[PDB]
């Protein structure tokens, strides 16, 4: 079952995670990393944050030291695996045998096709090297567009206003943050940004770009001196389609990691797994999700009457003064808003109900509910709706009962 | 790999056409089947043609002879599985072993929630039970109304006509077929059943009903003495969910049958699969995938440096003097008309295209056209755009090539 030795390809957080839990689980034998980049391992999230702000990588390291007894390849590309023989082929020339195969291989920024020819500076933002890039050019006083309405590039965009940048931003859909997130969220937070100097444009698609400048499928023109596309990701499952696994935009896998492939296993943002609150199969791209679902694949590996994963799923995102938490389902049959939802010293939060029981909730500047709604959720809780709008209601209280 | 004993549970096609394949590969161990039906293996697109009109179960039997030395335990559900113990346990209190478990249990029809608790015959089409019960209430002169647009509705209401039948049909979408078929071919079988006498209502969903008489969401009313729901199936995937298995309305399958738990396949409209055309998991509800899928999985099985399941999908459909038949995807950047699309004797051919590559074909009372159809689109082959509209081209030429 756990066969020694392990062999990790990835080496972001799902795969630190991994092997740190499986060196504490009590797994002694051999375990083997392949990371592509040439760098310490390090976390995304600070990218398009504090990193993006004053650039000191050393801030931004994974610690390793609860993963003891690992050789880390990195700077080292799996180039394929035979499942039969039980081998990876290495892009040094070397291959790995391996008892159990864990597939961390993460996922990476979708490309847009209307700009592939252009020729002015276009980047993604994923890794360490992207985000130097970028922030090599965030010149005060120069012009970037973001093309996407997800959280990232709102991020991107609220450290490039702090930094003196103008910032226009083209969405296709008609809100921002169109994936896991409320519309009351999403648009408030577009008030907000418009309220920093944003110049937010909706229901538009870019259409190409002529000598530094964009053109739009309205018929119209934005210049700028850098373009950051950030329209989602896809899996990195290539190495599992090769191998006959079963993929469509990520490896499908159950609740204990397994691929369709006997002894090969993946997690992190290259799976396809199930949302136990909508009950259907999705890639989730969150940080929580590459941990825990790393930590729970490994756990149970090691220990085999352990649960499997069933960690609900939450994100957060840190966009000037928004310090936005978001925990489970966008949407239900009833929203509840605690207290007012304003540009004047933001704080509120919302929880979302389905048939009474909470099925999500969000927190603007409010971490100390989060934790308590979270509770909440995990359980299905149905609580008194007029006291969860209340604010003499403390949350707390409700979630330790 | 394939280790004995085998188990399969459904008997259905899928189940039939695995269980032959293997003894016809060479497999000589134990087969034992598990089928929850109290009826010798039968298929079911008859049901709603041929067998609705004339009643013979004798003339719809699978054919077993090529599956010898099978245990059959008809009339017997599978109640669950331990894939760490390797057995199943049925309903008559028995356990069966197992090396190899292959779930072939098929798909049952969905369920209207606002005809739950209706107090007028409200039936839906499936098994040779459903079709005797329907068929029962078939009396001349009688109304029916029909739920949903597909082809097994369309199939029953050519067969109710026939029978003098009066019938009318309630479509939630714009028109017939969503699912998997052109819009011209759509179009056009709206026009023929409208000319049969079938009162067709689209964009309307039903929203309850009351004493014999059926409600819609447009505030009217339509009396029947009959309904037959068919708005498509949900997956039997049960006993995968139960243990442990990836599924999401159909359990996840490779190309090799093979799910997330080791020595556990599955197969048939059970399954949620890779459409090579499309590059997407979809779960493909048609006869010949049932059929085909079973015998790659089991050849496979028998033979591990055989390829996977790569059949391209396909179906047919008998709807009065329509003999429909529709390969691969309904549509791309353009579609070619071989022929006429009229009322008046109806014979026509429609072919699909994406930047000149074949990718799905429809033939219309023309069986002689689609074989040579299937075998280009296999290829992905890129045909002459004026000789594939020409009639003066015949197609078995330039399949032969
Ligand atoms: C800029 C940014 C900000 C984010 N902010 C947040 C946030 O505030 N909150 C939040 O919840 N989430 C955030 N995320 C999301 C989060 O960081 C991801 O969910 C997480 O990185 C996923 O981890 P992973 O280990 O599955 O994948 P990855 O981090 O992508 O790691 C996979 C690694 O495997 C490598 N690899 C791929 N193929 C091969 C191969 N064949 N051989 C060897 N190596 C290979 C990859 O290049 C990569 O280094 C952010 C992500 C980014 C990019
Ligand atoms: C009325 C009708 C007309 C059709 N016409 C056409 C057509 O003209 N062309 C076409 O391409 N396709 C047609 N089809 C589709 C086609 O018949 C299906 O794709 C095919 O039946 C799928 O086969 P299967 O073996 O996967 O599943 P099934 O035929 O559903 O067989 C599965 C069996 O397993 C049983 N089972 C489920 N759970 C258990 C359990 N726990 N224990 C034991 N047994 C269990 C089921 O009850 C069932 O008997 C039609 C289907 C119907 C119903």
């Amino acid at each position: 079952a756990l066969k020694a030795p392990v062999v990790v390809l990835g080496a972001g957080l799902a795969s630190v995670s991994f092997v740190a839990e499986l060196r504490q689980a009590g797994y002694q034998g051999l375990i083997t990393v392949v990371g592509d980049e040439a760098e310490r391992p390090y976390d995304r999230p600070p990218l398009s944050k504090d990193f993006m702000a004053h650039g000191d990588a050393e801030k931004i390291r994974l610690d390793c030291k609860r993963a003891p007894e690992v050789e880390w390849l990195l700077g080292v590309t799996a180039q394929s695996f035979d499942p039969q023989a039980h081998t990876v082929a290495l892009s040094d020339g070397r291959t790995l045998p391996y008892g159990t195969l864990v597939l961390a291989t993460g996922a990476a920024p979708r490309a847009l096709p209307t700009l592939q020819g252009a020729t002015m500076p276009v980047h993604t933002l994923r890794t360490l090297e992207d985000a130097r890039r970028i922030q090599a050019g965030l010149r005060p006083q120069s012009r970037l567009l973001i093309v996407g309405g997800g959280v990232i590039g709102l991020e991107l965009a609220a450290t490039a206003r702090t930094a003196g940048v103008h910032v226009s931003l083209v969405c296709t859909g008609p809100r921002l943050m169109s994936r896991a997130a409320p519309a009351t969220l999403a648009d408030f937070v577009a008030r907000y940004h418009a309220a920093q100097g944003v110049d937010l444009r909706f229901e538009r698609s870019v259409t190409g770009s002529v000598d530094g400048v964009v053109l739009l499928d309205d018929g119209t023109r934005i210049a700028a001196d850098m373009v950051v596309v950030g329209i989602g990701v896809l899996a990195n499952d290539a190495l599992a389609r090769a191998a006959g696994l079963a993929c469509d935009d990520g490896i499908f896998v159950d609740a204990y990691g397994r691929t369709t492939c006997p002894d090969v296993y993946a997690l992190g943002d290259v799976t396809r797994q199930r949302n136990p609150l909508s009950g259907r199969f999705e890639r989730i791209e969150t940080w929580s999700n590459a941990q825990n679902q790393g930590i729970a694949v490994a756990r149970h590996l090691v220990d085999p009457t352990a649960p499997g994963y069933a960690e609900l799923p939450w994100y957060w995102s840190d966009q000037g003064a928004l310090r936005i938490q978001v925990a489970g389902l966008a949407s239900g049959d009833e929203e509840i808003v605690r207290g007012e939802v304003s540009l004047d010293a933001p704080k509120f939060t919302l929880i979302e109900l389905q048939k009474g029981r909470i099925v999500g909730a969000t927190c603007v500047n409010n971490a100390r509910d989060f934790a308590p709604l979270r509770r909440l959720l995990a359980v299905g809780a149905k609580p008194d709706r007029a006291a969860l709008a209340d604010p003499a209601t403390d949350l707390r209280k409700l979630a330790a009962a």
